[PDB]
DNA sequence: GCCGGTGCACCGGC
DNA sequence: GCCGGTGCACCGGC
């Protein structure tokens, strides 16, 4: 991680901060995150959108998407940090990437041919607390069944970064901070909440951090885990969604 | 319906409206409601501050929800048990993410519930999450089990807005009725939070048949859904990532 | 045309 | 402590 050596440094500028008072989270210190990250690591810090402009612009030879998509050198990454092939195509230096909601990363650091997924989970510290999704269990299903068939064990982390804000009045004020790395969780231990849009929730200070085997090894748990739990839904949908209400037909 | 007899005028106002640089044309449609029908229009957590006011002497959260005298409109309507416990005239209802609703309009103890949908017509058509479908199946029963079948109605109003400047601004505008439409043709997305999904503008208004022969309707609609994809599952989530780990 | 997966967190039952 | 359903709509493959 890029970022880890680091967190004491990220941690003591945040908390305060301070920021001003619908699918939109509620704090815009992620916003403050990347600033920070992106002041002090200027050279390695990028929002997803951002990359893929300078991704682009360093290679004008290169127009058109399936040509676009060999700058990427990767099926896996090309899977999780790439838009679709019409927009890739349309790319045009004076039509650049925005930000999507859709965006897998918040913020994306990458030094030496390896990538950190950075994804920023705020969170309101008065309310009772509820794990936010935190990506999609499917999606991260095919990123190790890419990881696997590309042998690309060595080349990306996707790490989480709680920030926890409260209101005293008029302003939003973070209080505290926590990080942690996806790939060092037990892959069985993790959550998927079907339902909400096949994710996989948790907070970030509550994640287990012990995996001590290889990345491959990880995948292969983790995709052991994510079949397991999709038979389990499936089987509980018929108690759950079907038993209860053949009564009224 | 209440907002129908008067949906032209309704349409005719929305276009043109502009907001600046499209979630908040629902704050539009709320004024216009409210000044229109103000005796009528309330936020769910308006309607909600409104009746416990009234009865400031029924303390607590079983006193207070036996104040709706509706199971069903109890369902889609009330906070949880601490929210309603914890209400003060101090501490007020707010806005909240999932609350079922964007506005009621009721009168004479007949309520409709009517959630707006912005859509950006600019960008290709993604059809909306409309409701749970879970949450409606639930509503059909209770519906069926208190024989609450004239009471409410769930109804939508798309607003179609565009980026034409420094803002946005609305270039027309659907109105359609759940209980009018077809259960059997309504589309479950079960991995979008389990929402029924469509357009407005797309959505048939034919239905022949009572309110009570709707929720049976749907719920061999949703149940005969749910089956189909507990084995959709298998084939999708299962079979395609068993070769990684045998 | 047809189809359905994803980002944002977020509440409340027992 | 455990657990999981809900709202916002919103793209891109073929
Ligand atoms: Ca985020
Ligand atoms: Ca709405
Ligand atoms: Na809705």
């Amino acid at each position: 991680s890029f970022i880890k050596p680091i967190y004491q440094d990220i941690n003591s500028i945040l908390i305060g901060q301070k920021v001003k008072r619908g699918h939109a989270a509620g704090e815009p210190f992620e916003k403050l995150v990347y600033k920070f990250l992106k002041e002090n690591l200027s050279d390695l810090t990028f929002k997803q959108y951002e990359y893929l402009n300078d991704l682009f612009m360093k290679n004008p030879a290169i127009i058109g998407h399936e040509a676009r998509y060999k700058l990427f050198n990767s099926p896996t990454l090309l899977f999780l940090l790439s838009r679709g092939k019409a927009a890739t195509e349309n790319w045009s230096i004076e039509n650049l990437f925005e930000e999507k909601q859709n965006d897998t990363a918040d913020i994306l650091l990458v030094k030496d041919q390896f990538y950190e997924l950075l994804d920023v989970k705020t969170r309101n510290i008065s309310k009772s607390a509820f794990a936010p999704n935190i990506i999609s269990a499917y999606k991260l299903a095919q990123t190790c069944a890419k990881m696997i068939d590309n042998k690309e064990f060595d080349l990306f982390d996707i790490n989480y970064l709680e920030v926890d804000w409260e209101l005293n009045g008029e302003d939003l004020v973070c209080v505290s901070t926590s990080f942690a790395e996806l790939f060092k969780s037990e892959p069985s231990e993790l959550y998927i909440n079907w339902a909400a849009a096949m994710q996989i929730q948790f907070h970030v200070r509550d994640l287990d951090q012990g995996f001590n085997g290889t990345r491959e090894e990880w995948a292969k748990s983790y995709l052991k885990h994510f079949v397991t739990q999709a038979e389990q839904r499936a089987i509980s949908m018929i108690d759950k969604f079907v038993k209860p209400f053949k009564k009224y037909i």
